[PDB]
């Protein structure tokens, strides 16, 4: 029914990373860095993964923020996305084929060029709040539908 996904930012005090995806799901997108879940694989281990994959980053201990569940009408699976904010990273951004990378000062960050559904939970994000949320899409752009709430536990 549902299907595990990651999602991590690199949040610090006045900045935040976003990676623009060159193709596949979210391409011509700012977004986070993240991806499915493997078999065998813990979620918090699948994140880690995926930023070093994407980003090239090194995350020391991420903390989980907030589960999205998405769904795209026509589309039989649910993505269950598990979000993950960290502040303490090594390594540089590194710009691939795959991935472009860039830093983004708080009161800069992209929503216009990012999925719609960032502009509702990522205020939360900033202000260091958890939460629960569903958005059911037609197509990449358009939410028909959404809940999101505030939660103490992810
Ligand atoms: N910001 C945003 N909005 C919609 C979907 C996603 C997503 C995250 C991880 C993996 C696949 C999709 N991210």
């Amino acid at each position: 029914a549902s299907r595990l996904y990651t999602l991590v930012l690199v949040l610090q005090p006045q900045r935040v990373l976003l990676g623009m995806k060159k193709r596949g799901a979210g391409a011509g997108r700012w977004n986070g860095f993240g991806g499915k879940v493997q078999e065998g694989e813990t979620i918090e281990d699948g994140a880690r993964r995926e930023l070093q994959e994407e980003s090239g980053l090194t995350v020391d201990a991420l903390h989980k923020v907030g589960q999205i569940v998405f769904e795209f009408v026509g589309e039989p699976e649910l993505m269950d996305v598990h979000v993950f904010c960290t502040d303490s990273i090594q390594g540089t951004p590194v710009e691939s084929d795959e991935m472009r990378p860039c830093w983004f000062q708080l009161d800069q960050i992209p929503f216009k060029d990012m999925w719609p559904d960032d502009s509702y939970w990522f205020p939360l994000l900033l202000q260091k709040k958890k939460f629960h949320g569903y958005f059911k899409f037609q197509g990449q752009d358009t939410i028909l539908d959404y809940t999101l709430r505030e939660v103490d536990t992810v």
